[PDB]
Formats: C-alpha cells, sequence, structure tokens
C-alpha cells in the first residue's frame, strides 16, 4: 500500500473522508435551498442564486479535499449522502438561519480536523486547511451574519416588503 | 385544391385558424393592458412595457401560425376580433391575475391542438407546437406566477408603495 | 377625472378611439392581404412583403394615436375588430385596388378628425395629425397609384407574365 | 450483438435502411435533373443549380440517417440504387412537377417511419425525424409549390420567354 | 396549491423527482470513478478527466430537471443519495463497462418517463426530454461503446501498454 | 442533334457514361466502408474519415465527367448503381486491400478510355483525363500502398494494438 504515503495517519485519512461527506451534504442542502427560492410561490431569484452559488462552492471544497486525499496517498471512500434537513425552508430569514447553522458545523468540522492534524503532527494537513478552508469559512460566516442582520432589520413590521427589498438590493441575480 | 397539402386534416386547419384568432385576441388584450398602465392616473411605465412587449409576442405567434398554415397548404381564414374583457384593469395585481388567466387559456388551446394533431397522426403539427409554443408558454406562465407572488408579498399593507416598488425594481422600462 | 386634460373635447376623444379602431382594422386587412400572397397557389413574395409592411405601419399609427390619447388625458376604449372584407384578394391588381380604397377611407377619417379639431379649436390635435399622419397618407396613396398604373400597364395581354414581372422588378422581398 | 442497442426495433432498423435507399435515389434523381438543365440545348443554369443543390441535401439526409443508424446500434445495409425515372426531363415546369412528386414520396416515407416509431414506442427516432427531416420537407415542398405556381403563370402564352424569366429572376446561379 | 400548474400530473411530478435522484446518483458515481483514476497507484489522468466531466454533465441534467419541475408548478423533493456501487473500479475497461451500464439505466429511466408523459398526455414533458436528454444519452452511449471497443482491442495481450495508449491517444486531459 | 458537338465519337460518349457509373459505384462503396468503421463495434474514426473523404472525391470525379459530357455535346445517361461488394469490411487491412483493388479498376477504366480517345483521335478527351484523373489516381494508389505497408507491419503479432495505432497516428479525424 501507498508508495507515496508519508506522515499521513489513518485517523486523518478517515476524517478527510467524513469531511468530504459533510461538504457534499452541505452542497445538497444548498441545492435544495436554491430551488426552493425558485418556486413560483416563493420567487426570490436573488436568494436562489445566493444558495446555488454556495452549492457549487461546497462541491468545490469536497473536490479539493479528494484531490488532497489522493496527493497524500490516502483512499477516498464515499458514503450515502443524506438528504437535506427540510423540504421547505420558510422565509429568507429562516433560510439564512439554517445556512449559518450549517456553516458553523462545517467550520467546527474543520477545526476538529485541524486539532487532529496537530495531534498527529501533520503540518501539510494544517497548511492545507489554512490555505483553502479556514479563512473562506470565516468570511462566509461573517457575510451570512451581515445578511441575517439586514434581513432582521427589514422584517419587523412589513415582512413581505422587507423580504422583497433585501432580495432586490442586496442579493445579486 | 392544394398541390402541396399532405397529411393535413381539415380539422387541424380549422383549429389553427381558431388559434390565430385567440392569439390575435390576446395581443389586443395586451395592447389594452399596456395603454391602461400608461394613463396619467395609473402611470406605471414598467407595467406598460411588460404588457406591450407581450402584445408583440402574441402577434408574432399568430404570424408563426399563419406561416405554418400556408406551408401545409391550409387556408388562413380570419374572423372578427373581440375586444378585450375589461376597459380598466385595476391594480398591477389585478392585471397580472388577468394575464395569467389569459395565458392559461392559450396554453389549454395549444394542448387541445396537440391532442387533435396526435389523434390525426400529424407529427409536423406536433413538432411545430413543441418547437415554438409549448415551452414558451410554460416559461411565461412561470414568470407571471413569480410576479404574482412578488406583487402579492408587496401589497399586504402599504399597497401603493408595494406597487411602485415592484414596477421600479422588477419591471424593465 | 383627468388632472392633465386641457382643451380636449369629448368629441375628439371619441373620434380618436374610432380612428384607432379603423387603423387596427386596416392593419388586420393588410395581414390578410399579406398572407394571401404567401399561399402556394398565389406565391408572390414581394406582394406579401409589401402588405405585411403596411400591416405594421397601420398598427404603429394606432399605437401613436393611443399614446396621444393618454398624453391629452383621454381614455382609450377598444371595440371589436371586424374581419377584413374579403377572404381571397384576387390578383395583385385587385389587391392594390382594395388597398387604395382602404387608404382613402383612412385619409378621409383623418381629414374628418382634422375638421373636428378645427371646429373644437384644438391646435395640438391638428399639429399631431399633420406631423404623423396627413403627409404619410398622401405619400402612400401616391405610391399605390404609381403601382396601380404599372400593374395596369403590365397586365393587358399576358396577365401572368406582367404580374410576375411587377413582383420581381418593382416589389422588394 | 450490439452493446449499445436499446429500445431499437428490428422493424425501425430495416425501415431506416430503406429510407437511406430512398434518399440516395432522390439524390441521384436530382443529379440527373441538374445535368439535364446544363445541356447546351436546354441551358437553364439556375435550374441546374437548384437541382444540384437538392442532390447534395438529399445525400446529406442519407448520411444523417446512417449516422443515426450507427448511434442506435443498428446495422447499415445498402441496396442497389435504381436509376432515375426519366433520361430527359422536359421543361422547367415538367421538372418541378417531378420534383414535388418525389418530395411528397420522401415525405410520406418519413411519416410512415414516424408512425412505425410511434407504434414501437421509440421516442428518440420520433425526435430525430422532427429535428432534421419533417420541417425541412415541409419547407421544401412549399417552396416547390411556390415555384410551380410562378412557372405556371409564366408559361401560358410565350412559354420560352416565361421559362427564361423564371430562371433569371427567381433561380439563383 | 400551484397557481401555474396545468396539465401536470402527480405521477410525472413524482417520476421527475426520482429521476433527479438517479441523475445525482450517477453524478456521485462519476465523481468516485474520476478520483479512483487520480490515485497514484492507478494514475490515468485522461480517464479521471473523462469521468469528472460526466459527473458535471449528470449534475447539470438534475438541475435541468429541477428547473423544469419548478416551471410546471411541481415540488422538488430530495431523497438520500446512495453511495456508488463500488469503492475501487478496476481497469479502464471495467470502468467503461460500469459506465455504460449506468448510462443505459438512465436511458431506460428517461424512456419510462417518456412513456408516462405519453400516457398522461403531457406534451411539454415529452418535448423537454427530447430537447435535453434523449439524444444526449444516445450520443454518450455510442461514444462509450466506441471506447469499449477500442479498449477491448488494445488489452488482449499487453494489457498495461494498451491501457496507457488509450489514455494517452484517445482520452483528453 | 448537338449544335456544339465536334470530334466527339459515340464510342467515347458511351464510355464516359460507363465511367460515370463506375465512379458513382466507387463513391457508394466508400460510403459503405466509411460507415462500417463508424460502427460502435469497429469504432476507428480516422478510418471512417479516410473513406468518407474518398466517397466525396469519387462523386466529384463523376460530376467532372458529367460536366465534360455536356461541354462536348454528349448526353449523360444514368444506370442503376450496384450496391457495394460487401456489407461488412473486416479489418483496416481488409478494407485498404479492397480499396486499392477498387482504385486499380478505376485506373484501368481511365486507361482504357484514354486508349479509346487515342484510337478516336480525340485530344480534348486525352487532355481532360490527364488534367483531372490520371495523376490523381496514381497519387491515391501510392498513398494506399504506403498505408497497406504500414498496416501490414503493425499487425503481425498484436493485431488490435497495431490497428489502433495506425488509426491514431497515421489517419486524420
Ligand atoms: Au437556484
Ligand atoms: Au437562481
Ligand atoms: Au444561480
Ligand atoms: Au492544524
Ligand atoms: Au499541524
Ligand atoms: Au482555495
Ligand atoms: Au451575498
Ligand atoms: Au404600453
Ligand atoms: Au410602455
Ligand atoms: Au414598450
Ligand atoms: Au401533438
Ligand atoms: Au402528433
Ligand atoms: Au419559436
Ligand atoms: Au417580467
Ligand atoms: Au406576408
Ligand atoms: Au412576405
Ligand atoms: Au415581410
Ligand atoms: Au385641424
Ligand atoms: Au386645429
Ligand atoms: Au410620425
Ligand atoms: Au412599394
Ligand atoms: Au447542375
Ligand atoms: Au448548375
Ligand atoms: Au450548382
Ligand atoms: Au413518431
Ligand atoms: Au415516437
Ligand atoms: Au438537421
Ligand atoms: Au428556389
Ligand atoms: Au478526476
Ligand atoms: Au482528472
Ligand atoms: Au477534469
Ligand atoms: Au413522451
Ligand atoms: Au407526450
Ligand atoms: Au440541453
Ligand atoms: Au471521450
Ligand atoms: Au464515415
Ligand atoms: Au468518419
Ligand atoms: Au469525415
Ligand atoms: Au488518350
Ligand atoms: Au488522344
Ligand atoms: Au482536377
Ligand atoms: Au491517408
Amino acid at each position: 500500500s501507498s508508495q507515496i504515503r508519508q506522515n499521513y495517519s489513518t485517523e486523518v485519512e478517515a476524517a478527510v473522508n467524513r469531511l468530504v461527506n459533510l461538504y457534499l451534504r452541505a452542497s445538497y442542502t444548498y441545492l435544495s435551498l436554491g430551488f426552493y427560492f425558485d418556486r413560483d410561490d416563493v420567487a426570490l431569484e436573488g436568494v436562489c442564486h445566493f444558495f446555488r452559488e454556495l452549492a457549487e462552492e461546497k462541491r468545490e471544497g469536497a473536490e479539493r479535499l479528494l484531490k488532497m486525499q489522493n496527493q497524500r496517498g490516502g483512499r477516498a471512500l464515499f458514503q450515502d449522502l443524506q438528504k437535506p434537513s427540510q423540504d421547505e425552508w420558510g422565509t429568507t430569514l429562516d433560510a439564512m438561519k439554517a445556512a449559518i447553522v450549517l456553516e458553523k458545523s462545517l467550520n467546527q468540522a474543520l477545526l476538529d480536523l485541524h486539532a487532529l492534524g496537530s495531534a498527529q503532527a501533520d503540518p501539510h494537513l494544517c497548511d492545507f486547511l489554512e490555505s483553502h478552508f479556514l479563512d473562506e469559512e470565516v468570511k462566509l460566516i461573517k457575510k451570512m451574519g451581515d445578511h441575517l442582520t439586514n434581513i432582521q432589520r427589514l422584517v419587523g413590521s412589513q415582512a413581505g416588503l422587507g423580504e422583497y427589498l433585501f432580495e432586490r438590493l442586496t442579493l445579486k441575480h
């Protein structure tokens, strides 16, 4: 077994595979979120685009992790992908709340894997997470908090109007 | 009678002529809708443009149908065009409601003609409807549903403000 | 009722609505004329283009009139559009004869409306007709007379050949 | 036998091979028609070009059919190509009459194959015919009817002059 | 429930959701196939690219289906995604064998859904499958059969050399 | 009979018509050869392109001959086109063997016609063959011999690998 593998614990290999599952789960969640906002009875295009873009980003993170797994001589192993936690996601506010919960879980998974890499003395893993994941997550979580604050401000009284305005003037489409 | 006509039933020929009447009726309805929104006491320019654009699209569909009638060796026959169902169209919401009702009737007419073509074993007619009409109608009806949802969200409380905002931030002009 | 309306009689308002009906009728007549010449058993493409172009021009005149109706604070009211006077239009000669009869009726309607505007002391209406309609009609009627003369010259003896030649060498396609 | 073949009946496979023969026959007919009009004692260049262009179109249709046969896992089988029905094709009128008869036979073959695909529940075949053949045939047959009408109009009295004029002013070269 | 929904059976809606699951499953299978060929102990880059490209194509098909679901007024419902059938995919030959089996299953699912649309008289669904899926699948399955034949020819005697050569001279990277 | 014909024997006229049949036969043979190599169970794209290109070249030669027939005042006469000698063409080697046999027969037909032109003292015919056919055939036959030699060298031991390599590194696609 691997001719290239060096300083790459079975523990980190397994944890990388679990993280791939988590990122692909998050991608699937964002696919569901995106298409919910494209429903004719929800129709918030900018919200749809925001979530579909994140579906792509999460999928990219999984592919980054799989490439890394191979560069270290580990073996990608895929598991069932569980469906998203909801079939309908409520208002933009509800949806952003669910998204920041999801991001925080990914973030905690990254931190846990960092702490494993540190215990296993694996500086290439630590560097890899710092280079492509930790700051990325921090920036996204901040953006989502900014959004939540703006949504929140808009939707006390006149909830519908606030939702429309946030979609039109903050979100991209 | 026609040197080119082949596999083209008198039933489909008549039904094509009726569909032309329906599309020209819808065009006239959208002309009336467009100019209502240009009234100084209504003054929603983006709404006016949205309906005038559809008047053009419906007229184009009628001309497509007439060209097809001729390519198959059928004979265009024109009937009186009935005036639109209303002289005043109310709010943007009322107007979009009336437009989606109209589109659904055109859609049902297309489906009925498809079902006739299928019973008459006329695959060129079926192809023609699929190529230029069925998806076009589906996309338009979806857009209108999206609009209705957004209008609806805006006009619970503060009806005037919501109407202005929808016109300014969703509709084109 | 209208905050903008000034010096705009109910008589001119009604007459503008009737003129809109006439122009849309003429547009429909030219649509029928155009597609007749596209029949495989008539097949005079340049004739078809000449009439379809006029269908567009007449529709534009109606839209000009409706825009004016709104700029003056009048209220567009639409009536049933009667179908064209014939289902088949004969030869190019027959068709041009029918077209110049139609244009003369539009012209007389314009003159009558001018005479109303003059009796109502409505110089904006008079200016509007002079700017966009009266000369336009005069030029078109002259063109049609030129055509009739050329068609007429061609179709004494050898009627078919003359018809083909006029279509090929005078009409555009 | 084929690793790719799926939902592709032996009946449709055979019928596709027969259609290839028909299209290559039609191509050969148009080659003969083209070169007849290039004879120094016929010399109607535009007619020659019109038929040679159709020879190419028919050959292209056969190649489209053969490519499809292969994409479905069927087996192209070629038969003898029968020579065209005439060695001399008469006037432009005679020739256009013969061409529209030929096109109608191809059209009927396409319809028959459509009806077979429908009975065999082969929606890829149906789509393939709709995409590349049915409308193409309808447009060509209409063009030919237009031509026949114009030729017919020209060649009552002064047959030679009419023939020259049609070739010069309608046909391309 | 939906203001836009018209002629859209609950049966087709459910079947569209199942097809989305199948396409996302196939995408996941191709992700696993792609990264297997990127393993340092397999190292066939062109094979990896071929499968990763198909992972993207299958994901795109699912998104096309979800967009359609929304345009018709149906409701996207997501299920668990089962992991791919194998963790290791053997040789290029083994892998292409598995891929054509997968494609044929997608193809059969498309055909079944076509047959449902036909039984439900849903011509927009039928058109949608013809426009974006049926020919696409046919072309891909043909390409894969071509590949299988070439792989097969190369890997009787000198299996390693044949595998390298196919990757270098047929597959893209 | 012909006003232009000069120094053009009935013998050469007939022989030109036979040569046209031969060239169109060869074109049909190459069409069959081309599509055989496009079969999913043969799949040698470069071989397919090589033969389809020759189908076009042979057809061009027939059209050159027909144009010449007309320029001399002869009369093109078309006969039945016999189907190709095989339905399946074996390996690339088998196919190239069959192609060089065919070319040699065309070449011998050209030589025979040259010898007829010489006996009939027809220097325009001789020039015509020298200008457009004799060298063309010589170059093609040489190319095919080169190919046969290279195929032959490759397919002693490891027949499949040799076939793939010849297609990839010598033939165009
Ligand atoms: Au979305
Ligand atoms: Au979106
Ligand atoms: Au998007
Ligand atoms: Au770390
Ligand atoms: Au570390
Ligand atoms: Au990165
Ligand atoms: Au954002
Ligand atoms: Au308007
Ligand atoms: Au407007
Ligand atoms: Au507009
Ligand atoms: Au249909
Ligand atoms: Au049909
Ligand atoms: Au269209
Ligand atoms: Au819109
Ligand atoms: Au026209
Ligand atoms: Au026209
Ligand atoms: Au036109
Ligand atoms: Au006046
Ligand atoms: Au006046
Ligand atoms: Au004007
Ligand atoms: Au003119
Ligand atoms: Au020709
Ligand atoms: Au020619
Ligand atoms: Au030509
Ligand atoms: Au069919
Ligand atoms: Au079918
Ligand atoms: Au095509
Ligand atoms: Au033409
Ligand atoms: Au890959
Ligand atoms: Au790759
Ligand atoms: Au790739
Ligand atoms: Au279907
Ligand atoms: Au259907
Ligand atoms: Au597509
Ligand atoms: Au490929
Ligand atoms: Au080929
Ligand atoms: Au090829
Ligand atoms: Au080719
Ligand atoms: Au000679
Ligand atoms: Au000679
Ligand atoms: Au030459
Ligand atoms: Au070559």
